[PDB]
């Protein structure tokens, strides 16, 4: 409802249609003139038109078939994972089957095996054991009817069987066949014969302990060796390998890894199949953390009391492990160790017959592998926190403390170094042994410092993890609840768990007197026996759509990426949660934009009202040109090695189908309006499930708060973007023209913005040269320095006036964005162009909130981060509770965890999170500063106001003199001017010089002008900057100060003796305020685009 025109829009004939028509689901008006046919396909049918709308109603009808099949032939309606798997299985697709514990994969692999034996299409199930494949085979025989023709074999085979089984082979007498694995190993060459229509492996590790089997599979379902070795030979180059274009393959669905996917050769999948198979991570986490003061065995015995049954305890030692069994074996619970009787316990455990397991860590982590069982373990003990120790003393050296207290100390080399070096360097220079501590202590924060044993205590967060995730899974649909207990007294060892465990998985760990132990446990046991009543049929698939690539690796990061899709031109990531399969991929930018063929610059105009026409997008991987035209090299460099957007729609076109609901990831801001306008317009016709999301975090919880806040696409937004874009596409082309017959350069006026930025930097020369005043500046007796106007000669200054007073500073408020480039850039020595890119990149990988904002408005939730912050480094008395703004189209640059840049240097090195540089780290700490600091409680000051007499001229100072009570003078530093008494002080030296008093512009202050002055957006301003840099209208000096070059000083020159009118600053303003006012939709859209092509009709006649 924006009445715009997209190009490859078209669902039937595979052309360009309107925005008014996709959004009904309708083709194009050449494919279909009225608006309301009774069905589109036999209408398309009825006109002789009917194209690729087959392929969609082939579809539907083809997999509905499969449904009622399904539903009759079996027992009832198909779970999510089996709509999906149907959904997938039509197309042809080959896939892993994302999914948890049992939810019918065999029954699944028969029924479509069966189903597809109805056409003649032959299909074959793999089993691991020998045993299983004769129970399939048994539920399949009497599951099939007179027309099916189903086999098998195996290792106790019969007689006549075996050849029955070969003979039936041996001339494709066959729909169904079903062997184990090790016909696979053994019989390889039989099966790299056939060409099977469905392959179905129910254990996928049982398969993968031979390449032979891989490529074995790869030529089952009809893929040449030669393909193969082609494919083998890129992987193994490096990268990543594309296949033919229209080569017909077989349908591969396989299971996941049960353990880890090593090789190279797995690959294959990914670039033949299009399908990744990954260990079946699950980050699917319903727990409660709470931790108790000390190891009292009381305490123990009280919570094994309450919990009954499923209980497992963690020892650090097998000794105290050892102990704690005989504790509690005189108490007559019944307990099992695993450090003698193994499998019994185990298996009794397994059971019920024992309620309490005790195991160490390595034991039980190594001697699982076989089974762990999650329905039985309900609850977990700690008996210690889980950590990983080192010495540190001078020999038993570890080679990571010893490089960084070296790379800061003394004798930096390169970057890495043998042990024994480091060791025998660091036997030099280093003072003592306690120096060195002392030095481990200041350098390492994060980690606990023990200078008595001397020892270095990591909290194994990993090993946590997984153990307490031992007490919640998936079990038959319901997310069931868990409880994790540890005993833990040493307070730090505990801080630096609870801050890992809050930065991994986002999981709060409770005291225990926040803990009311009977609710706990009524929780657990009731969802326990909710995962029973077999409902098991809450079962969605979930679509999030995202621009960057960035967004959707930290969003694998939490929702946990199993399999990975190579769909067309992009990547899909699946996952699994609580209500069912999630799927994430990336659009990598824009799709579409403005066309520069027809009508005014692209945008025509018909009806009297204006109607943009856009156009997928075309990037250049080789030379990075963009461009918008459909051809087949790069209109540059002549490059066939093109990426292609209207690609990426296609694909997400075939993935619109195959999902249930589908949600809109864009960042919230009128551009990520823009691009999911876009995208719902071009998949509406496909489905009618897609809506927005708008996460202000790339976290657990920004996710869930922007699902809460889940809505439909807001056209306003859309219609100021547009608007926008149309202004800096028109100005733009028509002022650059104008511009190419005086100068010859063709690409110059990028809008009137950036000609209004440059005429505040050009002028500003000549009133910077201008306002250049002669000054003096006099340092005094007991006293600081003071600058005054020049020629003064009666070398004293007498205090006239004195008068002292306690006042209450505040702090200053949080970044926005023009407070984050400004200072940031100012602080640090860099552009704005780089620190809006870094505060992107923290946003992207889920550090800040939304780093385009315009609000120093901060949620109760930062705040009680600031607080729990505060908390954890001892001084919660300086916190105070500051929203700052009512009025907030988003919040504040406030980090989104409690963590400082200090840990999150130690989180890096040591390697839980990843991918970021000293100047990430650095701008970070910025941030967190200045958010604290807000965050933090009014410094009370004694300030005075002296009022001095210099030359018979009554000058006034005022200066702060004490810190009376500490505050927010912690993060952002406070000085204090020494104190003046009421007498006479003699100059000591009077320095004559001038600096000039209208100072010139740097980045920073451009930034902060433009904010001033109304001229730019939180999206614009290093934008702008940036384009007058790099288009050379302007230079940084030796001061990093901006000024303008020749080339900037006559073009500028040029418009204003010829075009003022257009580019001053009132009318950017005045244009900018009213785009503003239809974004909220109080201007109307059409009539500014009306305004705006009014006041071009002009331009193009001057
Ligand atoms: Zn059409
Ligand atoms: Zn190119």
């Amino acid at each position: 409802a924006v009445n715009s025109k997209y190009h490859h829009s078209c669902i039937n004939c595979g052309g360009l249609n309107t925005d008014e028509r996709n959004e009904r689901g309708l083709p194009c008006e050449v494919c279909l003139p009225e608006d309301s046919p009774s069905d589109i396909y036999r209408a398309l049918l009825e006109r002789k038109t009917l194209k690729e709308y087959r392929f969609y109603h082939e579809f539907w009808n083809e997999y509905e078939d499969f449904r009622s099949f399904f539903k009759k032939k079996f027992g009832k309606d198909l779970t999510g994972y089996q709509r999906l798997w149907a959904k997938r299985i039509v197309q042809g697709k080959s896939f892993t089957m994302v999914a948890p514990t049992g939810v019918g994969k065999t029954t699944f692999g028969m029924m479509t095996a069966l189903w597809l034996a109805r056409k003649g299409k032959k299909s074959a199930l793999v089993f691991p054991t020998v045993t299983l494949v004769k129970q399939t085979l048994e539920r399949l025989q009497k599951l099939a009817d007179e027309k099916v023709k189903i086999f098998g074999f195996y290792s106790s085979m019969k007689k006549e069987e075996k050849e029955k089984f070969e003979k039936s082979f041996e001339e494709d007498d066959y729909h169904i066949l079903v062997f184990s694995t090790q016909f696979v190993s053994k019989n390889r060459e039989k099966l790299s014969q056939k060409r099977f229509d469905f392959v179905f492996v129910d254990d996928v590790d049982a398969v993968l302990k031979a390449s032979r089997n891989i490529d074995t599979l790869l030529m089952m379902v009809g893929i040449p060796e030669e393909i193969i070795r082609k494919a083998f030979s890129t992987i193994k180059q490096g990268k990543i390998y594309e296949r033919p274009k229209n080569l017909k393959p077989g349908i591969l669905v396989v299971s996941s890894a049960t353990a880890k996917p090593r090789g190279i050769r797995p690959l294959l999948f990914r670039d033949l199949l299009n399908f990744t198979v990954g260990r079946l991570v699950s980050v699917a986490r319903n727990i409660t953390h709470v931790r108790i003061s000390s190891r009292s065995k009381e305490k123990l015995v009280e919570l094994l009391e309450i919990f009954r049954d499923g209980i497992l305890i963690f020892a650090q030692t097998e000794e105290e492990g050892k102990e704690l069994y005989e504790y509690l074996k005189r108490f007559k619970f019944n307990v099992g160790e695993t450090w003698s009787e193994f499998e019994k316990n185990f298996e009794d455990f397994k059971v019920g017959k024992i309620n309490i397991l005790i195991g160490v860590q390595a034991y039980y982590g190594k001697l699982t592998r076989g089974v762990d069982l999650p329905e039985r373990i309900k609850y977990v003990i700690f008996w210690g926190t889980p950590s990983m120790r080192f010495s540190l003393e001078l020999d038993k050296a570890p080679r990571f403390v010893l490089a960084r207290v070296l790379k800061e100390m003394g004798l930096i080399k390169a970057q890495e170094n043998p042990d024994v070096e480091e060791l025998r360097k660091i036997a030099k220079e280093h003072l003592t042994q306690k120096e060195f501590v002392e030095k481990v202590k200041e350098m390492f924060r994060g980690v606990v410092v023990k200078d008595e044993d001397l020892e270095l205590i990591i909290p194994d967060v990993y090993t946590y993890i997984q153990a307490s995730g031992r007490s919640s899974r998936i079990l038959n649909g319901v997310l069931v609840k868990g409880v994790s207990v540890i005993f833990e007294e040493d307070e730090e060892i505990f801080e630096s768990l609870k801050t890992r465990l809050l930065l991994i998985a986002e999981e709060e760990i409770i005291e225990e007197a926040e803990a009311n132990w009977k609710e706990l446990v009524h929780e657990v046991e009731e969802s326990r026996r909710r995962s029973e009543r077999e409902l098991t049929d809450t079962s969605r698939s979930l679509l999030i759509i995202v621009e960057s690539p960035t967004k959707a690796e930290t969003l694998s990061r939490f929702l946990g990426r199993a399999s990975s899709r190579k769909e067309r031109n992009i990547i899909v990531h699946e996952a699994v949660t609580g209500e069912g399969v999630i799927l994430f991929t990336a659009t990598r930018g824009h799709v579409y934009d403005l066309v520069t063929k027809g009508g005014i610059h692209g945008v025509e105009e018909e009806n009297g009202k204006f109607v943009p026409v856009y156009n997928s997008l075309k990037r250049c991987r080789d030379c990075g040109y963009q461009f918008t035209e459909d051809r087949d090299e790069c209109p540059v460099c002549s490059s066939k090695n093109i990426d292609d957007k209207t690609e990426t729609l296609r694909a997400l076109r075939e993935i619109s189908l195959e999902a249930d609901e589908i949600l809109v990831a864009t960042d919230p801001d009128v551009e990520g309006e823009k691009i999911s306008w876009d995208v719902t317009q071009y998949l509406l016709p496909s489905t009618r499930s897609l809506r927005r999301i708008e996460m202000h975090e790339i976290t657990r919880y920004g996710f869930k708060k922007a699902r809460e806040s889940v809505r439909f696409v807001d056209f306003n937004l859309v219609k100021a973007q547009i608007v926008r874009r149309v202004q800096d596409r028109w100005i733009g082309f028509e002022l650059s023209g104008k511009l190419q017959k005086r100068f010859g350069r063709s690409n110059l006026s990028a809008g009137r913005v950036q000609s209004t930025v440059l005429g505040w930097i050009v002028e500003r020369e000549e009133e910077y040269k201008k306002s250049e005043k002669d000054f003096t500046l006099l340092v005094l007796e007991n006293g600081v320095n003071l600058e005054v106007e020049g020629k003064i000669a009666d070398d004293v200054v007498t205090v006239v006036e004195l008068q002292e007073a306690e006042e209450e500073k505040n702090p200053l408020p949080p970044y926005t964005t023009s407070s984050a480039l400004s200072e940031i850039s100012q602080k640090l020595r860099l552009g704005v162009q780089e620190v809006m890119d870094i505060l992107q990149d923290l946003f992207e990988k889920g550090f800040i909130t939304y780093h385009r904002t315009d609000s120093t408005r901060i949620s109760l939730e930062g705040q009680n981060v600031a607080r729990t912050y505060l908390r954890k480094i001892g001084k919660e008395d300086i916190f105070m509770g500051r929203s700052w703004s009512t009025e907030g189209a988003h919040e504040a640059i406030r980090p989104v965890k409690p963590i400082d840049a200090r840990e999150l240097e130690e989180m890096i090195e040591e390697g839980l999170i990843a991918d970021l540089t000293k100047k990430h780290l650095r701008v970070y700490e910025l941030i967190f500063n200045r958010f604290l600091a807000s965050q933090s409680a009014a410094v009370k000051v004694k300030k005075q106001i002296v009022t001095v007499d210099v030359d018979g001229k009554r000058m006034g100072i005022e200066q702060i003199v004490e810190i009376l009570r500490d505050g927010w003078n912690l993060f952002v530093p406070l000085t204090v001017s020494p104190r003046f008494e009421h007498r006479t002080y003699k100059i000591k030296e009077k320095k004559f010089y001038k600096k000039h008093t209208v100072p010139l512009f740097t980045q920073a202050s451009i930034v902060e002008e433009m904010k001033k002055r109304g001229i730019g957006r939180p999206s614009t301003y290093a934008k702008i900057v940036e384009v007058l840099f790099r288009r050379g209208y302007v230079y940084e000096d030796k001061y990093k100060r901006v000024r303008p070059t020749r080339f900037g000083v006559m073009v500028y020159s040029y418009l204003k003796e010829r075009y003022e009118k257009y580019v001053t600053e009132e009318t950017t303003r005045r244009l900018e305020e009213i785009m503003d006012k239809v974004e909220r939709g109080e201007e109307d859209y059409q009539a500014t685009l009306r305004l705006l092509y009014e006041e071009i009709k002009s331009l193009m006649e001057e």
